[PDB]
């Protein structure tokens, strides 16, 4: 059973638990507001017992550890965590309009300057993080949530690890990434060039409306990304449709990096909307 | 020296030697394919300059009678074999993603619900050979290989016997099984109650991420055995704890036969996945701790 108020013996700070929002994976998460300050964030709550076995005990201590070290616009606000001898509170920004998960999955494929609106933010998060030796190793729509003002945040550090020294290549992950680069399918050693992949699948995704390697199975799906088949149908528009050939390659040092990808003729020549109308989560809107 | 295409006098069916695949105890390993069919099998070519020893000669002679006799989808292919002056050669099933071992070194622990994915298809696997009077008596991550599609294929008969009669027990082995049962260490003579304490230490080691009773110095790891010394992490489901406990016991008579494990809530009442993804051999999948079968 939950507590209905949860308690922090370091801060005695208190809150009590409002609407529940959903599983975040292992965690059960609720919408939160302090005692004193009526100030509303969003709780993720862990059973203890699931975090028993150390492998998971690794990833959430790691994962509380990268994220309280990191303060950006274009990424969740870290707000603090605690524990009792039955779960641990991790406080985050609420971000009231959820994720691009569920605006992808009403809106399907996005027009060209929406894509851009959101994909300079989340670069712009992701260039923060890399700035900071950070590589999220697990971007997708389910994670880069939106706030009122439809600002995207960066969350979900689950799979995220801090690099120690230059030239450092990572192989072991405490999770699947939604979106497996192909040196993480060949198990060949990663770096911060896994970030710009998931980025290319996201822009794809949000374009096309599909993801760009994902089939009815996975043994296929994964043989695609193996060979790099992927198709960009026709109606893209030229120099998107480059930056996507660009980023999703299957050579990490042929993708652009996170500073040069931000300075693409797609950003640089295209128009970008400085804010959008909230009827953008269920209609496409005009701009010409 | 090794022959570039391996010919039968036999059935005058020729193979040519691929890719090096390693060297499986006395063995040399590669990847062959057939002249004609171009199909792509896994050729064992052991030098009959090591089969000259009698002891050694007996155990390669058994190993292919055994392995000839049998045909199960969770059992390795015997594709048929032959010989030169020089070489004997054994034609095999190919398991592109070789076996558990190299997993295990990869992933060391596994999630519950992988360890008792392979775990379902190994019991399966022996249930076929105890149904047909054979004792395995050296499972282990080695021999135990994945097909493409991450089906477990039980092989490498080397110390396998056939049961004559129902009630036989057997005391003489022509080599030294990788998990020693009491029964085996004790010389007391055994039976297919060797083949679960097997499955107790390879599902121990799977969920565990390190062997049961193995230590730096041998002279402890069988101390061990004798005296059931071994301790399940705090951390381990009770279901699967239970049931390393139950397989694990120095009485042979006491463990599940290979009919009852199956049938253990384990299995039962624990999520099975139907398929794992190929990333499983390199990284942990999530699974819903509520994985119903009602939903896409
Ligand atoms: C805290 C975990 C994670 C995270 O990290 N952050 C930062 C986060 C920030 N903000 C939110 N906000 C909202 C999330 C869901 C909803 C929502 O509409 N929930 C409904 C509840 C009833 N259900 C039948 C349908 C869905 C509303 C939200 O804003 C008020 N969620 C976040 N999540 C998500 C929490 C559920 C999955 C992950
Ligand atoms: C025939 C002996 C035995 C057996 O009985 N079967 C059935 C078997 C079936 N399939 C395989 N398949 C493969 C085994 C290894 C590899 C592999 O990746 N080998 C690398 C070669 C390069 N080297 C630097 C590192 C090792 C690939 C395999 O499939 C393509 N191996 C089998 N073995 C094993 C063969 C040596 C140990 C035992």
């Amino acid at each position: 059973e939950i507590p209905e108020v949860l308690v922090d013996p370091r801060s005695r700070r208190r809150y009590v638990r409002g609407r529940f929002l959903g599983k975040g994976g292992f965690a059960k998460c609720f919408e939160i507001s302090d005692a004193d300050t009526k100030e509303v964030f969003a709780g993720k709550i862990v059973p203890k017992s699931l975090l028993l076995k150390p492998h998971q005990r690794e990833k959430m201590s790691m994962e509380i550890s990268i994220h309280r070290s990191l303060a950006h616009q274009h990424v969740v606000g870290f707000h603090g965590f605690f524990e009792d001898n039955d779960f641990v509170f991790v406080v985050l920004e609420l971000c009231r309009r959820r994720s691009l998960l569920e605006l992808h999955k009403r809106r399907k494929a996005l027009t060209e300057p929406e894509a851009r609106y959101y994909l300079r933010q989340i670069v712009l998060g992701c260039q923060y993080l890399h700035r900071n030796r950070v590589i999220h190793r697990d971007l997708k729509l389910g994670n880069l949530f939106l706030n009122e003002d439809l600002e995207v945040k960066i969350g979900d550090f689950g799979l995220a690890t801090k690099v120690e020294y230059d030239g450092e290549r990572k192989k072991t992950l405490c999770g699947t990434p939604n979106y497996i680069a192909p040196e993480v399918l060949s198990d060949a050693g990663h770096s911060f060039e896994v970030d710009v992949w998931s980025i290319g699948c996201i822009m794809y995704t949000l374009l096309v409306g599909k993801p760009p390697f994902e089939t009815s199975c996975l043994k296929e799906t994964y043989l695609r990304i193996k060979k790099n088949e992927y198709s960009i149908p026709k109606h893209i528009n030229p120099v998107a449709a480059s930056l996507i050939q660009k980023m999703l390659q299957t050579d990490p040092t042929a993708r652009p990096t996170i500073n040069e990808l931000l300075n693409d003729e797609f950003f640089t020549s295209g128009y970008i909307p400085a804010r959008l109308p909230i009827t953008c989560l269920t209609i496409p809107p005009r701009f010409s």
